[PDB]
């Protein structure tokens, strides 16, 4: 069975354009019913049509959850980036598919993200905004949790050279200090960071990520005892997971978005002043003709 | 990961209008919860709504730290400049965003500040105070740490001409002599200035800025051994930082506020009589019709 | 950066009521510490509270250096003028703020001083002492180093008329002959005056002011080789300076206090018998009902 | 700037008890050095302590020049008047401070001198010497160069009545005939007096006073071409001067000491037999109980 | 100013031992030059040293004018009295200093002369010559021009008693008749005496003394039109003068030497046969043990 590391590993929901709508292009009759994309699930039984998507459609077709954020960026309080998302989906989050375990042999994982394109637009361009083209490039590699890596893909050669010279891909995240109790209560502390810096394939071994609270009478943010939040993540040490975060193409670092918005304030990560999560946008907003784009 | 040069490079806190308040316009439900600006983080889990701000709002929305200074100027002991700040935010500090490194190719950085406007107000005006309009103009440029620069922006043409003729933007700061010990103790000396004057992009290489003390039994100001101060800054030589200071539009010099208030007295910077930090206000308080405004 | 012409151009020290005292009304916590005027710099880190002062307070709040002179006048050997200084500060020295350069366009400078008030006190008063009221009036003007000037302010109309008719404000000082050597040694001669008489804005171009000695084995006063004195001043030809001296309201002449007390004796300024520095007190001690007060 | 009429108008030298001595009560450290009256100018830099003196001390503290005359009277060839000078300073010379000009409005000037006191000493005293008490009284007045005057002060009522009845104070001096050449040579003639008699405030307009020679091959006294003497005085028509001479309290006439000792012989002032300069001593040496003392 | 009655009232020339000689004990440097009695006026500027003399020196030190008469008596045609003058100066002329005026109150005047001493030299001496000792005694008094007088001094008691009994001191002189013309011509008549006999203090009111001629084509003595003689004296009615003559101690009469040698012949004073001027020598040449010496 698939294991959850940071995201629900429902390979159908993220790849098949919803399941509950009327026409439901992903739904088809079971035995001899209507052809694919024609049944009415509210009026007749029909089954998944085995639809799989590739390319930029997958980024856009991830609006099955996160309706609030999608509406927030599209004609909401995030109106600025509306042009980018409405044309390329979530064009700045990196999805890292991972396959199998047993660290004795070495796993296999690919990383998918976007890279701004700048070969056009009157060479010599050094603006504070990028041109609207991103090529949806990807990187995939194989290796053991310790030591060497082998790279492949169609990423820009400048990033491939950096990754080959480095020899590994690193993962860094911010670990808000937390206290775990017997009944599952998770309360955050006031001064603890324990900055993460490990190989990507050794990051599958540890699950000390804070990622919000779930307790009661907590002194930081949460106060309601009976809610369904998402506390500290799971280990998943030799399984098939979907690691989600952002990929800083400048240094080849896959960064996890470990803390949430209410837990990115000074009295909660004081020892380490920086939050690694917000680092992708420097590969978009301060570009020039060369660099690594 | 973002690097800290003089300011916390938390790109969300300075651009998203707080995160912990009740309504919390920057907070939105994670999967299908309340729309953006409607969750209660103390009563339900919700996530950053990807809100980004541009214009004069960003200057005003920087009241998430520095509550003491904001209250000091607004109806406090800094009551004089209350009219300016309450309408334009911190209208005299310059924020210099910087992107990427590897000085072989050259970085890219922009500078944001304010410039008094004087085209109105009965031509021939030569008062000791400026008119209340500042246009929040910006300058951005690209170049290597050594030699030539290329400029662009919407700054007044008089300043653009000076910057193009000069060919570079310089950084100057006051370096109070300090002694660094093994245990991190930093004690200031009695006579050492070592005035800074370097290209802006070569200022990212050196971190000899004094910027307060952190030791114990210090003979200058500090006496308490266990406090969390901010000692000498960090290098950040090929990273994405946020350099903060003031920009003197008269000479195109980006000035760092290197020493703090307790360390701007005669027995602490004696060899160099002037403190470069307090130089912005000459572009506001002694203006005339032309000049560089 | 600010330039030094005759005084340290530390715009905070002269305008913010000290920085090192316990309560330290000008000091405030950095991020969320105690409010302004409440931190203890010897026990906790806190920063300048952006306090700026206007009016008669600025004159009194200049006791951060010059403790010896302040104590000399207040209940010392200068006991006579103790009543005036303790109520109005240094009420006879003129401070001349100056802004920007490039003499092609023309600078902008204001002058601040005191003027005795005599409209009261039984009209017909022609005593040898003035009444204790001085109104702390100011004059500001704009113009190029050559030729015309434009005046404004709230000074008494009699002085404004004289300044407009004259068309310029002149600067005069006594230049004790000096010899400058390679190693910085400055020795005064026996007969050289070279009386100064130039427009105020052309006085920023030349720095031939003697202003004490710094050498060794000097035959005039100084004998110790290793001391920190203040030798001949600096040019500062297109910068923001703070010119300090006295303003003779009778002729509208801004007079620099060029020589010091040990160098105002006959064998050191013989060719010119008068010392222009001591000329302010004729606007206080020999007044009548009209005049220019 | 102050103007010289007959005396160096150095208001500090005559009022501040020297400047070059070791202890130097008038010298104080500049910024934070030793307190007033404690610096060593030959070993450390220190500045005028703003010391001002009033009363009989000012008369005694004028020994900073005129060392030869002071030693001549004190235990020298002027041994007779040694008792008077050692106790009251120069008790027979009159100092007349003057303030401002523009004769359209009228100036303001005070006169300071000594008056013998005779109310004691067995009424009926008509000796040829006065009693040793002089009260250092003063007279000050205001008026235009033409016509009326207004008097005030604490002088004996007998002199005040005479001055009010007269309506003006007159100045008289002896003008030795002189010839002035292009190169500054001044040679005295053999028969020319041109006795002076004018209002005090109209005496500031003319500068025909002989007051010694400065030429070469002169047939009267001087023979050396290269000396620094004091030739004919200056006009100073609307300025702040210090007129020095003697005040004959008998007639209220301020008398200038116009010619020097070598030029008070018969072949140099023949037309007028009397020299007005030596007229003060009749108010000391031939007094009685009443008179104007 | 001093007034001239019969003698130049130059109080310095008669009291300070010349001014033009090389060593010039009465001359001293002005500001810091050579000490008193050491300057060379022909080679350097120096000023009166305020030297005043008392005693028998003043009589001898009156050789600054009258060189002809001094040489006439000393080893000349007046060889007889050479012993007296060379040891006591002009020991038979009386000098009468006078002070102030306004005859309503009364003036004050002293008289200085010589009195032969005869208490020694074998009591019973009645020779035709006096012994060589004269004691340089003086008399001073106060009184109004009319009526009573008050006497004091150290004169011999016999003369004091006579003066007190008389109650006044009288002045007598011979008035040669003269005619005064518009152009200043003064011509003497042939028969007019108008003998003077008045109180000393009322003699200051009238100036009808002949005292030589100044005209042209005069029939008495003078023939040259252009000469500088000394015609009829001046009034000086309420001033400070120096009355010069001889004092006849026998009757206490101060006698003026009114006519000169060429005008003491019979056809010029015919009505009064005696000339009062030559009356002093009867107090020297016909003395005895008692009398009034
Ligand atoms: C349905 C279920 C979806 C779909 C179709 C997508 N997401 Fe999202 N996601 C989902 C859940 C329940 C959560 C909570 C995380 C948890 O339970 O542990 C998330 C979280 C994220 C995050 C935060 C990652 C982290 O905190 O470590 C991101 C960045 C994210 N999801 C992105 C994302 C994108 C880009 C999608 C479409 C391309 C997308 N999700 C779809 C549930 C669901
Ligand atoms: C939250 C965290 C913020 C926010 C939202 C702003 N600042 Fe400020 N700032 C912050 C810290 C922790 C510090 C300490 C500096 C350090 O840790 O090294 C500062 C400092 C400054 C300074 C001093 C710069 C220097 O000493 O070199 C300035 C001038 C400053 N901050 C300005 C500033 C402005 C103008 C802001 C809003 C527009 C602002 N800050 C927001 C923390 C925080
Ligand atoms: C701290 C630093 C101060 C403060 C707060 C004031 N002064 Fe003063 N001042 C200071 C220095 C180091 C010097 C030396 C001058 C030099 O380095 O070149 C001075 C000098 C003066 C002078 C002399 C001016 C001259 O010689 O040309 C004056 C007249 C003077 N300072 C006046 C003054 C007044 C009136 C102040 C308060 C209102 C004042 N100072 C404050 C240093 C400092
Ligand atoms: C220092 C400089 C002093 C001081 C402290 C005093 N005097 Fe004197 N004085 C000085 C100079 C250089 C001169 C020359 C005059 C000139 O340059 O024109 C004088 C002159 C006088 C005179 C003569 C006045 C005349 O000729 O018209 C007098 C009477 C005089 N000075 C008096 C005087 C007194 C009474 C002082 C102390 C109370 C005194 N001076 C101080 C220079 C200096
Ligand atoms: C310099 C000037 C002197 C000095 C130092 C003395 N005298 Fe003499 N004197 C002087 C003048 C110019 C005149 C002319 C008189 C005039 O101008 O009206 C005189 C006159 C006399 C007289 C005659 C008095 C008379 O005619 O009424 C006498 C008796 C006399 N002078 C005496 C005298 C004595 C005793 C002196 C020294 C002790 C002396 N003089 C000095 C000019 C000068
Ligand atoms: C929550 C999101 C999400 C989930 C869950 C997910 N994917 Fe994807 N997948 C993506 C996105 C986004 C892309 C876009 C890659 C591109 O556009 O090039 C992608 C692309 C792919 C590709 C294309 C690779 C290529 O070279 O074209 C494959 C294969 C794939 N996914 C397999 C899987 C499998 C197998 C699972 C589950 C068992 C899975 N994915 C689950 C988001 C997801
Ligand atoms: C993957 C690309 C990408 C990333 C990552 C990204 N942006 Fe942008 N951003 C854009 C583009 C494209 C635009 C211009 C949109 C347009 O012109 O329509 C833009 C515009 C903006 C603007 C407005 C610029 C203007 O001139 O008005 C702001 C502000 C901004 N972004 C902030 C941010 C911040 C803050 C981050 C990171 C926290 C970020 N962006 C991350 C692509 C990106
Ligand atoms: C502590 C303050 C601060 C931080 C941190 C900060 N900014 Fe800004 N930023 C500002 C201010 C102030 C402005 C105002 C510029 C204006 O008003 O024109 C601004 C403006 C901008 C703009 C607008 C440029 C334009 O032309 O309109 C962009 C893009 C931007 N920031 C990007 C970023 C990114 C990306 C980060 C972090 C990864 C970041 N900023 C972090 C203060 C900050
Ligand atoms: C970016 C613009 C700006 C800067 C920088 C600035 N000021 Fe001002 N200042 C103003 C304005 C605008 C006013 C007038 C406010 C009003 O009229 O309401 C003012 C007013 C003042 C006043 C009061 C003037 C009066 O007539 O009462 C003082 C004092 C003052 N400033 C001091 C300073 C000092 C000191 C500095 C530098 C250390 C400084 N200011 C920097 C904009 C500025
Ligand atoms: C050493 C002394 C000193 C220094 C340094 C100094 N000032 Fe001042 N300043 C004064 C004094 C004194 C006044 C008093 C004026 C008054 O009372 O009217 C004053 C007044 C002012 C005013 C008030 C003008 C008005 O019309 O009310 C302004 C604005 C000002 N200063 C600006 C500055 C600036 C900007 C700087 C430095 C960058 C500076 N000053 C540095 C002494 C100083
Ligand atoms: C700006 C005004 C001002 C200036 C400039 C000034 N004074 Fe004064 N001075 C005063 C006042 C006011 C008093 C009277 C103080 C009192 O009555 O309490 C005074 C009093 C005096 C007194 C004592 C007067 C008395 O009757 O006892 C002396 C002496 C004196 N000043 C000397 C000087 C000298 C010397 C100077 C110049 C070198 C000078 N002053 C400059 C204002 C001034
Ligand atoms: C060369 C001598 C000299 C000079 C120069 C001089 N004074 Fe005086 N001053 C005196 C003397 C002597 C007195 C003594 C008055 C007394 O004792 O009553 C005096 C007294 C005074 C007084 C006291 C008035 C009173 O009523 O008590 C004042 C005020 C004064 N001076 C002002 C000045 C000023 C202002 C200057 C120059 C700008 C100056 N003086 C220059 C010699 C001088
Ligand atoms: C032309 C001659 C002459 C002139 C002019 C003159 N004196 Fe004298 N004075 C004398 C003589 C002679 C004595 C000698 C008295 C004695 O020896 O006792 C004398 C003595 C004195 C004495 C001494 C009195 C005593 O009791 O010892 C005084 C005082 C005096 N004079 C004052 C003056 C004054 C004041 C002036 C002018 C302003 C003046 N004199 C002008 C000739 C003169």
């Amino acid at each position: 069975p698939p294991y959850s590391y940071n995201h629900p590993t429902n390979c159908i929901s993220c790849h098949s354009n919803s399941t509950g709508t009327a026409n439901s292009q992903a739904l088809s009759g079971l035995t001899s019913g209507p052809a694919a994309g024609a049944c009415d699930p509210s009026q007749q039984e029909c089954v998944w049509s085995h639809q799989v998507l590739k390319g930029t459609d997958v980024w856009k077709k991830c609006i099955n959850c996160h309706v609030a954020i999608w509406n927030s960026i599209n004609s909401g309080p995030g109106n600025v980036h509306s042009g980018l998302l409405n044309s390329y989906g979530c064009a700045c989050h990196a999805v890292a598919h991972v396959g199998y375990g047993n660290p004795t042999d070495g796993y296999t994982a690919c990383i998918y993200f976007y890279v701004p394109r700048l070969s056009t637009a009157t060479p010599g361009y050094f603006g504070a905004k990028p041109t609207l083209d991103f090529r949806n490039v990807y990187i995939c590699f194989k290796g053991t949790p310790e030591g060497t890596y082998t790279f492949s893909g169609n990423a820009p050669t400048s990033l491939m050279q950096l990754l080959e010279s480095k020899g590994e891909v690193t993962v860094k995240a911010l670990l808000v200090g937390y206290d775990k109790y017997a009944n599952g209560t998770v309360k955050a502390k006031s001064s603890a960071a324990d900055f993460l810096e490990t190989d990507f394939f050794s990051a599958l071994e540890q699950a000390g990520i804070f990622r919000y609270e779930w307790g009661t009478a907590s002194g930081a943010v949460l106060k309601n005892p009976s809610v369904r939040t998402h506390p500290l993540t799971e280990e998943a040490p030799n399984g098939e997971t979907i690691v989600m975060g952002v990929f800083d193409i400048h240094t080849g670092d896959f960064i996890l978005v470990a803390p949430y918005a209410p837990y990115s304030r000074a009295p909660y990560y004081l020892p380490v002043a920086v939050n690694p999560g917000v680092a992708a946008c420097f590969n978009c907003h301060f570009v020039y003709q060369g660099q690594l784009g």
